[PDB]
DNA sequence: ATTATGACGCT
DNA sequence: AGCGTCATA
């Protein structure tokens, strides 16, 4: 196999809450706008950038005082805020307009809130089958990028150079010179383009989409061009591709594990991958890593597009930074209430909608001075949708973590709760 | 003081 | 059951 049997698409909302923001307050559109959260601390913390905010060098994790001095002219739109944390209903809500939308055109996994994998096989086929012996028009792909082309000889417009790589794509599909699994691709995208006007003219969001063979090089093609494009990334673009393509840049490589295969194999690009044996790859990073290796190098990768629309998890949580760390026992339970009752508005709402329970909670907390996200999980029988039942069993479970008092310590820098373990109802 | 959620793999 | 990795709004 040339990893070419599936045809997979990611499609990612552009700057998704700022969108949000947008639809909702025309004042913000076609503007350097940002999302922030909690206003107080340094103007609040970017969670969003706009396009336009981008240029002026505004990034994600930025305090909004900060981005102001880049951008002096940067719009800010604030997370709602209930309870004493955030709140982000109105994104969840937005976000399953966009998954419905998509589900007509094919089976969708959810990757996040902003982001869906799709699996278009089988639709293909359709097309293939319903439109026989037809070309395919240069129109029915306004904004779809063939990875790299145009090849040898308005170049210098980028419009110009998307046309012409599309043209000559397209010239080879008509002659003959390009594969099936070319032609899949092709079609693929045509499905693409139809599943992403689907989305503006049904909720005005704009997005980014990526087509290849499967999830990694279509995320990967996702993000080559953007925004509101979608790009086509073919199995013979890859070994120019990896060639100059970073380790980190390769889902799942952008942690530790990608910097070890650098370390390790001294090697800067994806494409260098190929000179080891997968014998070579398992010793150094075990037998599941390896051979998941020596295929990605290849630009072959076998994950499925899982059929899943909804989180299989339901969780709420609140950092409490620094000198507002919690060193009360009231303190504690208070805040664990707040968490309770988002929960439980999420959980009715979700049975109601999705007709499933969730049978587990867990708790999670974290402790001063402590590098790991997580210090402690801990969990219990999630019996009943109850604010006060769900708190005081949560509370109940981790007490033993206080190492002396009614004061509380080390004092708690985060508060986590999850909803587990779903099952029908 | 990146904040709040996610899906997984390992053991 | 509990911990660590990776990811993005």
């Amino acid at each position: 196999a040339t990893g070419q049997d599936r045809v997979v698409a990611l499609v990612d909302m552009d700057c998704f809450f700022v969108q949000v923001e947008q639809r909702q307050n025309p004042h913000l559109r076609n503007k350097p706008c940002a999302v922030v959260q909690y206003k107080s601390w340094k103007g609040g913390g970017i969670i969003a950038v706009s396009y336009e905010a981008r240029a002026f060098g505004v990034t994600r994790s930025m305090w909004a005082d900060d981005a102001k001095k880049l951008c002096p002219d940067l719009l800010l739109a604030q997370v709602r805020e209930s309870r004493g944390k955030a709140n982000l209903t109105k994104y969840r809500e937005a976000s399953v307009e966009v998954m419905e939308i998509m589900s007509r055109f094919a089976v969708i996994e959810r990757a996040s809130i902003d982001e869906a994998y799709v699996d278009l096989t089988s639709a293909v086929q359709e097309r293939l089958q319903k439109l026989q012996g037809q070309p395919i028009s240069a129109d029915l792909l306004p904004s779809t990028y063939i990875e790299g082309l145009p090849q040898g000889p308005e170049t210098v417009q980028k419009e110009g150079m998307r046309k012409q790589g599309l043209f000559q794509w397209l010239d080879s599909l008509q002659i003959d010179n390009l594969t099936s699994p070319d032609l899949q691709l092709t079609v693929g995208a045509v499905i693409v383009e139809e599943m992403r006007a689907a989305i503006e003219r049904e909720t005005g969001f704009q997005c980014s989409a990526g087509i290849s063979h499967n999830k990694v090089l279509a995320k990967l093609a996702c993000g080559l061009n953007k925004p509101n494009r979608q790009t086509l990334v073919s199995h013979g673009s890859v070994p120019q591709l990896f060639s100059q393509m970073p380790i980190r840049k390769i889902r799942s490589l952008g942690g530790k594990l990608g910097a070890s295969v650098i370390e390790i194999l001294g090697i800067e690009y994806m494409g260098e991958l190929t000179q080891f044996t997968e014998s070579q790859l398992q010793s150094h990073f075990g037998e599941k890593n390896g051979s998941w290796l020596y295929a990605m190098c290849r630009g072959i990768e076998h994950d499925p597009v899982k059929p899943r629309q909804l989180p299989k998890t339901i969780g709420c949580s609140k950092n409490f930074p620094g000198k507002t760390a919690l060193a009360t026992r009231e303190q504690v339970q208070w805040w664990l209430l707040q968490l309770a009752q988002e929960l439980e508005e999420r959980l009715t709402k979700d049975r109601n909608d999705n007709d499933r329970v969730a049978t587990q909670l867990v708790v999670s907390i974290r402790v001063q001075g402590d590098k790991r996200l997580s210090s402690l999980r801990r969990c219990c029988a999630l019996t009943r949708y109850d604010a006060h039942k769900m708190s005081h069993d949560a509370f109940t479970v981790i007490k033993n973590c206080n190492t002396s008092g009614t004061e509380w310590s080390p004092p708690l820098t985060m508060l986590f709760l999850c909803a587990t373990k779903f099952s029908a109802s």
